[PDB]
């Protein structure tokens, strides 16, 4: 657990209060090493006067986050758990959640979307590399969706990186086995990854839009799948359908998904 002195941490603005207590944008000194300097950070706080039951949950969250060191997984830089309020220090993803970033790219201008197909494919590659790491760690996320991913930039012209954020009812993202049997495997995360790349390729559309949570479980259990995104490339729709195979055993691995996305990216770039 990366113990960090709260004296080297400064809280500057409030990002929100949708987790344990509040999330702050701040700065940390020497968090990446003694002479590294001041770096921008996100700070997950646990409210002072929190119950023992809440402290243990915060401690669990810090233990899970300490296991992840990958460019496409949100990184925990340090923790302040000796005193109250408790802090979980994270790398700052200034662009916010991927769903909002996608929706704003579609709904901002008249000329066209602020994200091209090649920008979208690179978002899929970034997420799939994060999933390969998780599959290798034998970690099952349980909630892979665009709302649970973060973007490093807020603009649409700078180089960007998408990271898998907060770790796991979200019915539209759940595979059929999770819905009826409560089975949660890396192959059910593969189902969710296909839902997330559909979200990316539609620039933030809600899956199964005409349907409700009860209609979704009925429709999906009986073989019904999402309609293809408008002008979606064939090889991307091929991989999306592979991810939604009724049997988890028939669904491809994350290592295969990364290769197929990489092969499509090369096939697309050569044209
Ligand atoms: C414009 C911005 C940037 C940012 N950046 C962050 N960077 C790191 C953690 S939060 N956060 C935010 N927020 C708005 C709500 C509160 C805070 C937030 C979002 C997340 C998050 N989201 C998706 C997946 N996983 C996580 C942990 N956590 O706090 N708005």
């Amino acid at each position: 657990l990366p113990a960090f002195p709260r004296e080297k941490l400064t809280l500057r603005l409030l990002l929100g209060s949708g987790a344990f207590g509040e999330v702050y944008e701040g700065t940390a000194v020497d968090i990446l090493g003694v002479g590294s300097g001041e770096i921008k950070v996100a700070v997950k706080t646990l409210k002072k006067g929190s119950t023992d039951q809440e402290k243990i949950e915060f401690l669990k969250e810090a233990h899970l986050m300490s296991k992840f060191n990958h460019p496409n997984i949100l990184k925990q830089l340090g923790v302040c758990l000796l005193n109250e309020p408790q802090y979980i220090i994270l790398e700052l993803m200034e662009g916010g959640d991927l769903l909002t970033y996608l929706r704003k790219a579609r709904m901002a201008t008249f000329y066209g979307p602020l994200l091209t197909l090649v920008d979208l494919v690179d978002l899929c590659v970034d997420i799939s590399k994060g999933c390969v790491y998780l599959e290798r760690m034998h970690f099952i996320h349980r909630d892979l969706a665009a709302r649970n991913c973060l973007v490093s930039v807020k603009d649409y012209t700078s180089p960007r990186i998408v990271k898998i954020g907060d770790f796991g009812l979200p019915v539209r993202w759940m595979a059929p086995e999770s819905l009826m049997d409560g089975i949660f495997t890396t192959q059910s995360d593969v189902w969710s990854f296909g839902i997330l790349i559909w979200e990316i390729l539609t620039l933030g559309h809600q899956p199964y839009p005409a349907h409700s949570n009860l209609d979704v479980l009925n429709y999906v259990q009986t073989g019904g799948r999402l309609e293809p995104p408008r002008n979606c490339p064939d090889d991307l729709w091929n991989l999306m359908t592979q991810c939604w195979a009724q049997e988890p055993d028939q669904r491809p691995t994350f290592h295969r998904i990364q290769d197929q996305l990489q092969l499509f990216r090369n096939f697309f770039l050569n044209s």
